[PDB]
Order: structure tokens, then sequence, then C-alpha cells
């Protein structure tokens, strides 16, 4: 294990403290037994809210923070939304399903402003459908509750359901409707690094190593961080 010694708060979402950080925690709280993990899991809002107030090292999520901090905003990965349904579902051995048929069923998803949400609603909109949301949620685990009891078609993050924890639900591949969208790690410019804080980083997103971390707090214009993410092949999930 390692010595360090100093706390460490992240904020982050349902999706990713479910979804993508329970072995990232787990490596992290081994390697680093005097490191102090605090962890607030919430809304979009109150992540932006803790960054700003100075409560939370690192913020973790899709959707953004408050404009109106300087922050320093990192790609970790890409991802889709998947269209899941039960077994007996008529879509259940379409395997595909295009943005026409999706919008004859009644849906089950995030409410807005929640897990990219807002990428169901261009996709509709651009198509000049409307979608039957009769379900929306916070989390993924009460959507698929209610998909699993026959409310309807979930549509929801590709890695909130798998073959392993979510055996009964059928998997329906979701690109070419709907844009990716983009997991990102934001801290506020001025926090100072410490090195288990690099290791955080590294260990969610192998591609956030030291030196381009550090290029990209020295960059300003995050117009022009994302100018070297082009280059860059990002994990998808």
């Amino acid at each position: 294990t390692w010595p360090d010694k100093g706390s460490l708060y992240v904020a982050t979402t349902h999706t990713q403290a479910r979804y993508a950080l329970p072995g990232v925690i787990k490596g992290f709280i081994e390697r680093y037994p005097r490191v102090s993990l605090h962890m607030h899991q919430g809304s979009p809002t109150q992540i932006a809210e803790a960054v700003s107030k100075g409560n939370a090292d690192f913020a973790i999520a899709t959707e953004a923070l408050h404009l109106y901090d300087d922050l320093v905003m990192l790609p970790c990965y890409h991802w889709n939304r998947s269209i899941v349904v039960t077994p007996e579902h008529p879509l259940a051995t379409k395997g595909s399903v295009s943005i026409e048929e999706l919008a004859q069923y009644p849906l089950v998803t995030y409410t807005f402003g929640f897990t990219g949400r807002s990428e169901l609603d261009t996709a509709f909109n651009r198509a000049g459908l409307t979608p039957r949301i009769v379900f929306t949620a916070t989390d993924a685990d009460v959507i698929k509750t209610y998909v699993r009891l026959g409310l309807g078609v979930g549509v929801i993050a590709s890695m909130a359901v798998d073959p392993v924890s979510d055996p009964d639900l059928v998997k329906l591949d979701a690109n070419g409707i709907f844009s990716h969208s983009t997991t990102k790690i934001g801290f506020r410019r001025s926090t100072f690094l410490r090195s288990y804080m690099y290791d955080f980083i590294q260990r969610f997103a192998p591609h956030l190593t030291r030196d381009v971390v550090d290029t990209a707090v020295a960059l300003r214009s995050n117009e022009d961080i994302e100018a070297m993410f082009k280059d860059i092949k990002l994990p998808e999930k």
C-alpha cells in the first residue's frame, strides 16, 4: 500500500457511482488507506454546487457543471444509450430498432438534465417524432424496475445494463439513433493536484496520465483542451 495521507472528495452521479466507479474506488482504497475518501453522489446540480463551494475536488459526470467556475474538464469515455425490454416484448427478438419504431412505444427514461437525456430529445426532434415518455426517473435502477414490470421500453445508458446483473433484460443497440455522450472529470483550475489524485484520475481514465492532465491545466480555452483530445481515442462504454 501507499503511505500517502490526505483527503479526496469526489462528487458524481448515480451512473458513475453504480456502473463505472466501484472497482476504481475499491482499488484506490486498497492502495491508499490513509487517504480520506469522501464521495457525494447526487444530481448534476448538487455536483456543480459541491465543486463551486470547494467541497469536492473532482466531479465525474456527463452533464455540465456551473458555467461561472474556472474548471478543467477532461473526457474519460464515450457512451451511448441502449434500448432495453423484457424477453417477451415484441422488440426482444428484433435485435435492432429505428427511431421511427422506437417512437411507437411507451418509453421509460431519464428525466430532463440527467444522464444525457437531451440526446434523446434531440434525436426525436430531428426526426419530427414525439417520444411517448410515460415514466421519467433520475436513475437507471428505477428505470429498470418498471421496464421489468411492463410499463414500457427502457432507454438507458449502456453501462447501466449488462448480461450478468440484468440477465432478464434484452439490450438492443441504439447506435445510429443517438449521438454518443461523453463522461468527463472536472475540477477547479486552482485545485492542488496531489499524487493520489493523479492516480485516481488515471485509474478511472487510463489516457489521463499526469502529463496529459498537467497540460490541460495549463491550456486556458477548453476550446483548446478538446483540440488536444481530437487525436486521442477515448474508450467506449
